């Protein structure tokens, strides 16, 4: 049940999921066959318990697929999480990925960063210390 996601988000995404993740606050979420007038909205639903929050919409197989990098401000386990989003997007744990980002990836970080700056993500809150430090530029 979980290698189906995996591929579903490589196919969807570009990428491996596993490219980008290894209690805490910083979390990487991925929530498949979402509602699209629901997914519209995961923006202003989750706002009130973030500090800082990145979001991506694309659709897949099974409906809309969420990406989000999110920095919680409150320190949460996996479950809590999924509590969360489970709560938000009336849909079950079984159809997320939820992990702890890759903090020291120069490529995990290039990648939030570029995505950042494109107007396909929503990004709300200060960008963390750990995206500035591991892209690099030039």
């Amino acid at each position: 049940k979980q290698g189906a996601m995996l591929a579903v988000f490589k196919d969807t995404y570009g990428l491996s999921f596993t490219d980008l993740v290894r209690t805490c606050t910083d979390w990487v979420t991925a929530i498949f066959g979402v509602n699209p007038t629901i997914a519209e909205g995961f923006k202003t639903l989750i706002q009130p318990f973030i500090l800082y929050a990145h979001i991506q919409c694309l659709d897949c197989k099974w409906g809309v697929l969420i990406l989000a990098l999110l920095r919680y401000k409150c320190g949460k386990s996996r479950l809590t999480v999924a509590k969360g989003l489970s709560t938000l997007l009336h849909v079950p744990e079984t159809c997320m990925l939820i992990q702890p980002p890759k903090l020291r990836s120069s490529v995990a970080a290039l990648y939030w960063y570029r995505t950042g700056i494109s107007n396909i993500s929503e990004v709300m809150g200060d960008t963390p210390e750990w995206i500035q430090r591991l892209t690099i530029i030039q």
